[PDB]
DNA sequence: TTTTTTTTTTTTTTTTTT
């Protein structure tokens, strides 16, 4: 199955079910042929997990690169998150022979930006083979997994769960993973369970991977933070079947609107979440709702998110970000999306001289679109105007409340707007013009 | 006055004037007898308020449950909003001995749904006593309050107010609460006052309770968001005496019409609004219009609103919602309403496969009947037809404007209809048939 | 031309052709002299339009007040509709030095009520100068406009239009405004044109001003909603030369009759409609019928309409409305009308205790004389009698159809009467007596 | 059959990863 290493640059695909070994066996086999391999994964939990596992199961301590930890052993295999890969400047000269873009079904800005970067610097960097691996390629439907029994949940059960219920004897003893669409529910559920006599713990972006015991009975309640790549040796998985996504609406009021919505999971999500169990042994998968929506395409808001990440986290200029997204969108076999690069690039190119103090605050707060949020805060402060509203999202301005007054120079809509609004700010006019043509 | 805890399940009533302590002293006294008590209140502002107050006045940090915050201390008393109670799945097995349905005069869908839920799961959950508390029972007239002087407003005053006027020296210094029937007026009035040298602030569903200072001179302009349960230590209250309500009209054109109207407040509203002052000390109540209309009965539109909330917010099937409303309507001592359960249940049972993206948008927009609005949007999009009109209510479809064409498949009337209309859509025919018999 | 600001109160007139700048340059020049200016305009479209224009053409973001939007910048100029002015309580103490009553040729109840209010509170409010501005004073004939070529329409053309025809090449490309006497024709025409390949859109009271693009080729089909104050940068205007007006007939059968009729436009209307083009550049004006009827006087039905508006929208008692209309009728240079204040005041003074639910419904339905309509509905319901007929105007009673029976207690005639009629109701007898002397 | 303008205008509790 693994693509043979060609004598000249080449991008190939690798498709195999969840748990088959695309992230472990494959890269090992390549190393065995005397090749230097880099494996990029979107999950921090999974990346760190390869360190320990590859150690005691393949006798090879690989190099590990993540925001949390770094281990340089000098082995021929390196596991890194896409995020850490971008923050390190991308490809190194003659650093690797093969680069494996793992979980290339991920449609988060960092993975898109990362894979684009690879597809744009790989050959020049001296790599002979780039591999796009995933168990759920762009246009694919959920297929039965040999190790996973799929059992729907009913209304019987002492624990309420998205309309259905979870029977305690179903998670009393053993290792189990419960997917919840938001951190808030993860917290409540984990609590509900702990207050029952169960060893429950919650996990999501922001918490420490150590919270998950390597062994022993445990019930982990998490978000899509544990959706891909991760192996937690779970006997079962309970999926709410819902997910949080973002959409962009060009409502010209005055510019665009980025709305976060909770919707039914798509095929990719269902297969990946299900895939957290049945890894090297039989497992059970319990769900709330059957079926799902098709995949293969992602919203233009994701592109917006890439420019924002490029500007806020990876010191990439809009132009530079374009070159990378272009490589991605022009490569066959990946998720497709409306070509709005020019538009988004021209938008962000206008957002200059942002307040560093504000940017820093929205990044550390975990805000979505930290750059756009902070930029709007910047514009407001400079106009001594209040933010769109006074909710958490704009706390970085509460400190100026006594001086701020008048209408808000709305640049775009990132949430609810309560204060009066003015649409005459230069940037607003510039964005509208970027939309008119 | 407080009902004694029986040895077997029993639902009792508790009626006492506003500010007497039904939501604080009573639940404390029960806890003192070694009982676990749950207090459900419709107000988020009031619920959070019990946290701090019960702390420094009854030396007992209770558990707090609301959409905004959660505090699990482990105390024998828990304060929760009806909304948060429903979103948590309802009653917990052997979680409480007594459940107090506070402010059971509230006729909003969430309170009705909540109380029904309690009256349907309480005994089975192991509760021995359910208490229905309020200062304004179903068929009751406004009675004089010992701490409140009622002074009508006149035409003298620099601030215009619903036909009358408010004298500045009447609110210059001290703490005051001004009731306005809509957020729009709350905003204008608060502005008018701030631009006078007064510390004014507006408050309604959507803003943050923190906007109201714990102490110091302040003038709060709010909607019925601060009508019940809340204690803000106000020296006075100024009431516009008007309120926003909803009505359903079975106009068979083609189906029904839900109309929002501004009308004179009823007795319940007058006593509750008045009751925001005179809490533990003398207070003043100024009004625009005297007298009021009788209470005890609510419009069938409220039931419609419950099914819609059940479907949009609490993951309840129409059938499940019916079981809860039935418990409510069959319990003596509560507000009565036409028994249209069967009808409304059959209506919503037909509205399936709604677009999640649309539902999500109408919920976050605060639209009334978010499910019906979104469902109509769904039907339109699927027929590539435009919405009833192009006002804010249908913005979620503006994005398809270029493709939408032809007449609107009107399912029912939720507002003004400007575009041409077709009444042949399956759902429309189904609704008409639900009405014919 | 602009009246100099006197040291003591004074009401002056300002007459200048359409598009000369009475609503923009003039108020700016006053602000330049360190004066605070309020500009009242009857059009919502025009008012919002001043916001953007004054911004990028006079570098001054003015305060904007309308039902749809509010922008408080703190500038020395404020633009407001008469409607919004009345709903805010009228004049503010020492809020402005100059009040400019724009488009004082408008004979709609709101403008009349508004200007009367100003002429009655201005001095007391501390204003030094009240200005009555218009391009078409009371007794004035249509005069040639230097920027407008007037070209009659013929029978040649593919688009039928009030007896004549419109040649497609006359509106194919460019910006054009077409006046139609009713919303129904606006809809059909706009459709007819869109179904030809033209970017056509309809506009009238009720739709959103956003429907009109700021630029690009467009054909707007509208009612007198775009008759005054508005600047849409149109290359031409096509006028049907007809308008909808109302008349009152004291037919003593039993009381009066208010009839809506379609008639030939008067001079004011022709000059104002023509004035939508040729604003800052040459334009074309095409018409169906030449000439027109003289202006300067309006029907007693307008006064009736003021009391009704005062009662239904501006919380004004008949007595209060009289004080304002009196100020209007006693001020030289404005449109004159029969002095029937006493009569109309005594009529409305009798209409008390109207059903709020009905009033609310006729207001939201856009009915003319919403108060009188709703009052008649109220009387009927209280007598368990059916309405005058069963047409749209009385839909608010269809819901009682099964209980209503007998003759209709006709209070007056607002339309066709089909059901049997009784003239013995107290209110009817009271109205007749108000007419007898 | 064919057929009517213009400006004022709506609350409450559930709720978002990567
Ligand atoms: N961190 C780990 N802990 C325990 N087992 C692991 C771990 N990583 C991999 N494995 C084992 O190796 C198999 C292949 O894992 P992996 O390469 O991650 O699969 P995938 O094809 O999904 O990328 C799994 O089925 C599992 O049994
Ligand atoms: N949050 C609070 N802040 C200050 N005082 C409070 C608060 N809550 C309750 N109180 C005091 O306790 C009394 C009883 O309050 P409460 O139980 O809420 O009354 P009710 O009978 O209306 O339910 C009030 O009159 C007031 O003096
Ligand atoms: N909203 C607008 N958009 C474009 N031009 C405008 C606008 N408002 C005013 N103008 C320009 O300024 C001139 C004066 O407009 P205005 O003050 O409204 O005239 P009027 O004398 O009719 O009240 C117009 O001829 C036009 O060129
Ligand atoms: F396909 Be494996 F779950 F990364
Ligand atoms: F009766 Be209290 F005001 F809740
Ligand atoms: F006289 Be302008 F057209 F208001
Ligand atoms: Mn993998
Ligand atoms: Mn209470
Ligand atoms: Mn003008």
């Amino acid at each position: 199955s693994p693509p043979a290493v060609p004598q000249t640059f080449q991008v190939a695909h690798l498709h195999a079910p969840t748990g088959s070994g695309k992230s472990t066996k494959v890269p090992a086999a390549y190393a065995a042929q005397g090749y230097k391999v880099l494996v990029l994964n979107p999950s921090v939990a999974a990346t760190l997990g390869f360190g320990a596992y590859m150690s005691k199961a393949h006798g090879i301590d690989p190099n590990i690169r993540t925001g949390v930890r770094t281990i340089t052993t000098g082995a021929p295999i390196t596991y890194s998150t896409y995020g850490k890969f971008l923050a390190d400047g991308g490809c190194s000269g003659g650093a690797y022979d093969i680069i494996i873009c793992d979980e290339c079904h991920s449609t988060d800005s960092t993975t898109i930006l990362g894979i684009g970067t690879v597809l744009d610097q790989a050959e020049t960097a001296g790599a002979r083979l780039v591999v796009l691996a995933t168990a759920t390629p762009p246009g694919s439907v959920t297929v039965p997994h040999p190790n996973i029994e799929e059992v729907a949940l009913s209304s019987t059960g002492e624990i309420p769960f998205y309309g259905k219920a979870i029977p305690i004897e179903t998670i009393k003893g053993g290792r189990h993973l419960i997917f919840c669409h938001s951190k808030k529910k993860c917290d409540e559920l984990a609590a509900k369970l702990s207050g029952l006599g169960l060893n429950a713990v919650a996990y999501y972006r922001g918490l420490d991977v150590s919270v998950i015991p390597t062994s022993g009975d445990v019930i982990v309640v998490a978000t899509d933070a544990l959706m891909t790549g991760f192996t937690g040796d779970f006997d079962s998985v309970i999926d709410c079947n819902t997910c949080v996504t973002q959409t962009v609406d060009f409502s010209l009021d005055p510019t665009f609107t980025i709305e976060t919505t909770t919707v039914p999971q798509d095929a990719v999500s269902r297969s990946q979440r299900r895939g957290r169990t049945g890894r090297g042994r039989m497992g059970i998968y319990r769900f709330v709702t059957p079926g799902e929506r098709p995949s293969g395409m992602f919203d233009s808001s994701v592109l917006c998110e890439c420019y924002d990440a490029g500007c806020a986290w990876y010191e990439l200029t809009p132009a530079e970000t374009s070159v990378r997204l272009r490589a991605y969108l022009n490569t066959p076999g990946l998720p497709v999306c409306q070509d709005h690069l020019e538009f988004w690039e021209s938008v962000f190119t206008g957002l200059t001289h942002i307040d560093a103090h504000f940017l820093s605050q929205t990044k550390q707060a975990g805000d979505n679109f930290p750059y756009l949020v902070a930029y709007q805060a910047t514009v407001c402060a400079r106009a001594q105007a209040p933010p769109p509203s006074w909710d958490q999202m704009w706390k970085c301005l509460i400190r100026l409340k006594p001086t701020l007054h008048g209408p808000t120079p709305l640049l775009y809509r990132l949430g609810a707007v309560q204060n009066e609004v003015t649409t005459t700010h230069p940037i607003t006019k510039y964005i509208m013009a970027c939309m008119s043509a």
